[PDB]
DNA sequence: GCGGACTGCTTACCG
DNA sequence: GACGGTAAGCAGTCCG
């Protein structure tokens, strides 16, 4: 299985490296054959040799075009003949391009911004992580003596924990007398040992939880300060800390550095992303957190380093268990997209789509359109109409049937051949015209994107069939990950059209998708209301809730099933409506906010404060208990009482602190903010202490007693101590518990609760 | 003047 | 880190 690709420079010539593992042995295949290239559309082929003599200096010396060949290749379907300009070293590409482009003979420079290592994987048609081979993995974690506002790295590492299938152990230089602790003599000697342990085990994968930003960077700062050759690589390389986007990312050449944080963040939706939370979330089993204040006084005292140790050991043990559960699906991802597990792990669905197209485009002889310049993105800053959301018939309704379209936007993208290479073509035999946008899509050639979208959905059914046949539970799991991933990639294509920084951007494509969406949703609703006697209670894009007021639950079911038989033949192409659920009773509050309870008794909650992370857990609990009473039981008085007891408990100061924590994410650099919410006021005072309040950072806080602006009275949950502080018993009753509860119980017009 | 009515910023959800 | 549509709360500024 091809792990990843890289290139070194042997005697001033770029030699490619394909890191593979064949028959339970890591092998490195070199390739000097592959020469870099980039395309160029000259105004007149006559000016080939004239424009071929452009140059500019690199670090070593001057760079000039090695050779050039005029090539025929399709662009948005339309045939085009352009010059591909070969260069000796890939780092000559970024030097020559700007000047070669400015040349008043060439029209534009194309396909110049693809890395060579990634170019090789595409052009050769080599698929990463293909074939059956069990890869050895080692999870590791570090514990540091980082002070309050201490310059990053000055604090020394106290312990290094590593864990795999066999064992979990701690290496440290203070004396923790336990069977899983290895006492070294100095910090230097423990790092020396850790590096040796990694060398001895020689694992294919190194698992971390946010190792990209903290763990690896910190080990470097120390290895510099102490003077240790930080060689974790298989080729004897020190780990490469690249500045990928807002954050950084770290590559251990020869191994897979699998940072769980970015993957877990993308996958799971949690209030906070502590390794304690991620564990308790995924596995359900709890994990205690030995703090920095504790880890410090432990080291300073010597008393009770056994807890500080157990923590470090459990951190690695958990990291391993999380890694072994997440890695497999992130591997099948690598296969589907066709780039390394490393990239696919740290990539947006936005870029995963573009990588998947760049690959298919090469195979189709399609020249890839360039990413937009700064002036272009400004021109793509024009929004478009979304989908229909019906203003809901409010109240408690009985016997609701949920109907929705199966893969709506994809069905449209396929059916109407929606693609930039088909948008308003010249003299096609057949066209499909968008309802209100008016955009006409050529229906002669199967479009680039639709063609691929078909194959994906076409393969997903092949995989779901092979799953039925699969006897091995492991393969049936790995097969489910593939089929599942295909779907999520298939539903990303509408979004990619609207995404400005996308190569294959198309505003009129995205506009037309939503438009057809609006028409078909509205047309279904109209029929179910007219032809059949249903009353559409609420509807969002692609889905609706309805019932037959006064009819029995059985009748609602039968009649809804009868409607699907009627409507589907009337609908065109792949546009098909499906019966998705029936619910005993349901409650619609506002647009995007409602709840329903199924026949078995499982309540389903959408949009209400219960699900939101930026509400006090007392408000989210108090609501869920009121909502349970109204739906599950039916005791409206019980809800009235549930509010009052909870309300009195807070005013008596008997409400636990833990339940009062409010979580609000920091969107941008705190300076850029135009108006200060509490979370901003919390973030700005925390940053004044030299803390790292950066984009992605979730701010926890509690409202302290008093009056005025809520933001000037917010002490972080960690910072908060009971003392004589207490809490703003008013706020949590006035602004949190009551408003949220009121939303549900307002249907029966309740005024005030004690 | 004062304080109730408006309005823009920001967050997190829904599909 | 895709998309647009939506409900809110909090902290400012009108204007009768
Ligand atoms: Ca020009
Ligand atoms: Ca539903
Ligand atoms: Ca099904
Ligand atoms: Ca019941
Ligand atoms: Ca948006």
């Amino acid at each position: 299985m091809i792990l990843d690709t890289d290139y070194i420079t042997e005697n001033g010539k770029p030699v490619i490296r394909v890191f593979k593992k064949e028959n339970g042995e890591f092998k490195i295949e070199y390739d000097r054959t592959f020469e870099p290239y980039f395309y160029a559309l000259l105004k007149d082929d006559s000016a080939i040799e004239d424009v071929k003599k452009v140059t500019a200096k690199r670090h070593g010396t001057v760079v000039k075009v090695k050779r050039a060949e005029k090539v025929q290749k399709k662009f948005l379907g339309r045939p085009i003949e352009v010059w591909k300009l070969y260069f000796n070293h890939p780092q000559d590409v970024p030097a020559i391009r700007d000047r070669i482009r400015a040349h008043p003979a060439v029209v534009d420079i194309y396909e110049y911004d693809i890395p060579f290592a990634k170019r090789y994987l595409i052009d050769k048609g080599l698929i990463p992580m293909e074939g059956d081979e069990e890869l050895t993995m080692l999870a590791f974690a570090i514990a540091t003596l980082y002070h309050e506002g201490e310059e990053f790295g000055t604090g020394p590492i106290l312990m290094i924990s590593y864990a795999d299938g066999s064992e979990a152990r701690v290496i440290t230089w203070k004396k923790i007398d336990l069977p899983y602790v290895d006492v070294v003599s100095t910090e230097k000697e423990m790092i020396k040992r850790f590096l040796r342990v990694v060398r001895e085990k020689d694992p294919d994968v190194l698992i971390t939880y946010n190792g990209d930003n903290f763990d690896f960077a910190y080990l470097k700062k120390r290895c510099e300060e102490l003077g240790i050759k930080f060689t974790l690589g298989r080729d004897g390389s020190e780990p490469k800390i690249q500045r990928m986007g807002d954050r950084f990312a770290v590559e251990v050449k020869g191994r897979i550095h699998f940072d769980l944080y970015p993957v877990i963040r993308r996958t799971i939706n949690l209030p906070t992303y502590t390794l304690e939370a991620v564990y308790e979330a995924v596995f359900g089993k709890p994990k205690e957190k030995v703090y920095a204040e504790e880890i410090a006084q432990a080291w300073e005292s010597g008393e009770g380093l056994e807890r500080v140790a157990r923590y470090s050991m459990e951190d690695a043990k958990v990291t391993y268990e999380l890694g072994r559960e997440f890695f497999p699906m992130e591997a099948q991802l690598s296969r589907l997209i066709g780039q390394s597990l490393w990239d696919v792990s740290r990539s947006s669905t936005g870029n995963l789509v573009e990588w998947f197209l760049l690959r298919k485009a090469y195979k189709r002889n399609e020249l890839a359109p360039n990413k937009p310049d700064e002036r272009e993105l400004a021109r793509r800053r024009g929004g478009y109409a979304g989908g229909y959301v019906k203003e809901p018939e409010r109240g408690l309704w009985d016997n609701i049937v949920y109907l929705d379209f199966r893969s709506l936007y994809p069905s449209i993208i396929i059916t109407h051949n929606v693609s930039p290479d088909t948008l308003n073509r010249e003299g096609c035999k057949e066209y499909d015209v968008a309802p209100e946008v008016g955009h006409k899509f050529c229906k002669d050639f199967p479009g680039f994107i639709p063609s691929l979208l078909g194959d994906l959905l076409e393969e997903r059914q092949k995989i779901k069939r092979k799953m039925k046949a699969t006897v091995d539970p492991l393969e049936k799991k790995l097969l489910d990950y593939r089929q599942r991933l295909i779907k999520i990639l298939a539903n990303s294509f509408y979004g990619y059209y609207g995404y400005a920084k996308a190569r294959w951007y198309c505003k009129e494509c995205a506009e037309s998708v939503t438009a057809w969406g609006r028409e078909y949703i509205e047309m279904v609703i109209r029929e179910l209301e007219e032809k059949f006697g249903f009353k559409v209670l609420y509807a969002d894009t692609d889905g609706l809730h309805a019932t037959i007021p006064g009819a029995d639950a059985e009748t609602v079911k039968k009649k809804a099933k009868e409607f699907l038989k009627y409507i589907n033949p009337k609908l065109p192409g792949l546009l098909e409506l499906e019966y998705e659920g029936f619910y005993v009773r349901g409650f619609f509050v506002t647009k995007k906010k409602y709840a329903v309870i199924d026949e078995e008794g499982k309540i389903t909650t959408r949009g209400l404060e219960i699900v939101r992370r930026d509400w006090s857990e007392i408000a989210k609990e108090t609501q869920a208990r009121v909502l349970e009473a109204i739906l599950k039981h039916g005791d409206v008085e019980e809800a009235v009482r549930i509010v009052k007891e909870v309300t009195e408990k807070l005013s008596k100061y008997e409400v636990p602190p833990e339940k009062l924590v409010i979580h609000e994410q920091i969107t941008r650099d705190l300076r850029d903010y135009k108006a200060t919410g509490p979370h901003v006021a919390v973030a700005k005072r925390l940053a004044a202490r030299g803390v790292k309040i950066r984009p992605g950072t979730v701010i926890s806080y509690i409202v302290l007693k008093g009056s005025g602006r809520i933001g000037d009275r917010a002490i972080p949950a960690d910072e908060f101590d009971p003392t004589k502080h207490r809490y703003d018993a008013e706020y949590y009753i006035e602004n949190q518990v009551l408003p949220a509860v009121e939303r549900i119980l307002k249907a029966f017009g309740y005024r005030k609760e004690d």
